[PDB]
Formats: structure tokens, sequence, C-alpha cells
């Protein structure tokens, strides 16, 4: 009851990966579930353009998704990679502050006070290549460390890194990052 | 509170690994917990036969567990590796809400298309009798292909050992360390 | 709703790492959330002494945290690494038995019977070095193999291992283990 904030189970292209592109080129599935004092997160990315679906023709690739939220936990679409706000599973006015990363646990760096390296979550997911070969993707989640502007209250970024000895593909193949799950200390409701 | 569908915390031999065997040869612990729009899963396998407990005498091993469910999320024991249906933590009723979403994880349709979004990959470990720790590459396949006309949902597990040397030279209880995963669940 | 037993989102030094030290030298963040028949755990360690914050000047380091609980799931501070009991996020006169690792799933070994290897959870987290290098830490969780004494009912230990070919640091830097998440079969409420 009021505990899931997401993109939907199978969204249409809603995310921009290629710098300078005006329209979505990928499908970001992001699910944030409230579970006690923590949020259980689920993230997957699917390519929806020739650019995104040919990135894995290279053995060294970095994919960035930046999410910026206002004071009531709503996506700022102008600056964020995700161009459509998240919605509640049973949805439409509401405060999604309780789904946000805690500024107590994950603070914002202050000039001359030193960096907050406790704001990163590292893990791994995979890319299953068209030939069936399995490539690991190194994942970095950064919570609130640095703001992009004066309009943002919370930050959640994702980075998928491919660092292989050989390229996964020689042709266009749908980019799919296997589901990556993570948990963080949430802000007060 | 109607949110855990499981095998029990420490089940008796309930799963068949060896092809052609008629009776259980392993103990599958599977816990499926409803948590908002997702299911939080927990899986571990323990060997319960000489065959299963001597598999790790080889450097290359694949262990497959196939689970097939009906329209109300109940195990089809004839076709599944698990020979006993899952049960709620408190005593029927529909387990549809614990099933993998056919929207998020569809079934491949004959012309053009594989749904590679139906795989969850991760890792767990085998602690050998000598104390060496071996990684096991885990693949979970949700839906994607049906075995027959009786099945509505699919959940398969594969544990792969691909080592430079065999973990064992003798029989030792096979134990895969706990593997946790999450998936978008079907409507209640 | 009585479902989170934790240290707090950002605790003060509450843990002892250095053998023979009498006062806390580290900050252990431990969050235990009840979710059906399982507990969803979250653990992070931050150094709070010159000793702990110079451990990564070595390429081979092992960090151990031992937690011993009574029959009602309360920390025994005399023997445990954590020197302050866990508390409920919302609700001190409570029972935390339901947050404990199951003695059915994770039994205690018996003399001459051969060990319970089902009691371990293995995984990985990282240390982000002052120069941005990312070092993996091999994590082992134990749960209930052996009791330290006649006062303990439940056990939960953590081991972070660094086994690098070079040292992450040449100077003092705050030790931070990136968030490690795990799940275990819980005891009855």
């Amino acid at each position: 009851k009021n505990n899931t904030l997401w993109t939907g189970p199978k969204p249409e292209a809603n995310c921009i990966i290629e710098y300078g592109k005006q329209n979505p080129d990928s499908k970001l599935t992001l699910i944030l579930v409230k579970n006690g004092g923590i949020v259980n997160g689920y993230v997957t990315l699917m390519g929806a353009s020739d650019y995104v679906n040919t990135l894995f023709k290279n053995k060294n690739v970095s994919i960035n998704v930046e999410l910026y939220f206002d004071a009531t936990g709503h996506i700022l679409p102008d600056s964020s990679s995700l161009k459509t706000d998240l919605e509640l599973k049973y949805k439409a006015d509401f405060s999604a502050r309780g789904f946000m990363p805690s500024t107590t646990a994950y603070p914002f760096d202050l000039p001359n006070a030193g960096t907050h390296n406790e704001n990163y979550i590292f893990g791994q997911c995979y890319y299953k290549a068209s030939d069936g070969a399995l490539f690991p993707l190194e994942v970095t989640v950064m919570l609130n460390k640095r703001l992009p502007d004066s309009r943002t209250s919370y930050v959640m970024t994702f980075l998928w890194s491919l660092n292989a000895g050989l390229a996964p593909e020689t042709t266009q193949a749908t980019l799919i990052t296997s589901p990556f799950t993570f948990s963080y200390i949430r802000e007060d409701d």
C-alpha cells in the first residue's frame, strides 16, 4: 500500500543516453520499493536506437543515466536522463520524498569539508551477447553527492561499464543490461 | 501476512537433478517474498545422493532446476525438478501474485524475437572440503519458453562451475551458497 | 511497522576492530528489515581511528565484526564488536527474536558430527581508494555455526578481505566498505 514508485513493468523509450539527442533512445525500467527504513531498487536498461544498439561493437563502453529529483521526490525531466516522472503502482498528486536517498546517510559534499565516498553502491550485472557469450558490467550507483543545479534536492545516477578483452558484438544487437538490484537508506515519508 | 511462498526453511529431499531418476536426490530451498511490485527471491541447493555429492569431482559442471507453474501459480510436479508444491508460511488459494510478470518477461513468439530481458545473472559459491572457495555462475530464466500446453509460468535455475581444477577428489555434500534475486511479479 | 532493527542511518563510533582496544574505533551501519520469512540486511563499515584508517596501507587486510545476541535478539556488548544494542526505527522494552538467523536453517555444529557449511553467505563489496581506484573486498557472513559462551543464543559475523597485489593507500584515508546486502531465513517472531 503506497510502497512502489516505478517506470512501469515494460516502458516505452523514456530515457536519453546519446549526448545532444532530443528524443528517447532507450527504455529505462526503474522500480523503487519501500521496505522498512530502506528502499529495494531494481534497474534494467534496453536500447531503442541504432547508436545505443551498436555501443557493444567496442570492448570499452560507459553508459550513464542521471536522475535528479525535486523536494517531493519528483523527476526533473529537463536535466534528468529519464524524461518521464515515476508513478505509484496504484496511482494524481503525491509526495515521493519517502522513496528518496537519505541526505543524512548520503550527504552533499561541502567545499573544504572533504568528499563523501559512502554515497556509492558498487555491483555487477551482465550483457548476454548475440552469440551467447556473457560479459560482466561493472555498476556504480551514486546517491546525492553533487548537485547539477539550484533546482535539485536528490540525486541518483547509474553507470554501467564494459571493460572486455574482446568486443561483445560485430553487428547491431538490442542492448540489454541484466536486472541489477541494490538497497539504500531512505528519507523520511 | 500472505506474502511468503516457500519450500520451508530446511526441506527434505524434494528436487531431482540426475536425468532419469524417479525419486528426489537434492534439497531445494526456494523462498519467494512479495514486496510491492517485485518478488524478493532466495535459493540454495543441497545434494542428497552419491551422484549429486560427487558432481564436483569435475572441473566443469552444470546443475539445472526447472520449475513449471499452472495459472494459479502452483508447481506442476510431473514436469518440474521440484516434486512438491510450494506453500504459504501460514496455511486452497492463488499464488498468481508470486509469478514472474508475462508483461516484463514475455514468451518468445515464432517469427523474429528472443526476450533476453528474461534472464537474471549473478554469482554464488561452493566452499570445498579443503576450504577453497569456488564461484558458481547463476542464470535464472523467467518465462521465455513453455515446456507444454499445461504450463502458464516458468522459473529455471542454472549453477555453472567452470574451474581450472576440480573442487573435490571425494564425495562431499554439495551446497550452493544463498543466491538472492528480484523480479517484477504478476497481478495478485 | 516494527520491521526495521538498526544502528541508525549514520551512527557515531560504535564498533571495535583493533584487538585489545577499549573504546570504539569504527562506525558500523547494520540494518535488518523483516520481509516475510526472510530478513533483508544492509551493512557498511567506516573507520574512526588512525589504526583503522591506515589498514589499507597494506595489500592484505582482514576486518572482522562479531555480533552475539541473547534469546530476545539483543546484542551482548561485552563480547560483540558492536558496543551499542540495535534499536527499532519507530518503537526499548521489545523482543527482536524475529530478526535473528533461524537455528533450523543455520544450525550449531555438534562435536564429532561435521560442520554446517549452509551457514555462510559469500559476496563482494568495494573500497574506493583516495585516487579513485576501486578495490574488491571479499565478504563472508557466518550466522550460527558456533557459540562464543553460555550467554549467547544467536551469532552473526562479518569478514571483509582485501587480497590485492598492491596497497590501496600510501597515507591515512577514511576506511569505507561500500554497502553489502544479503538475506537470510529469520527465526519465529
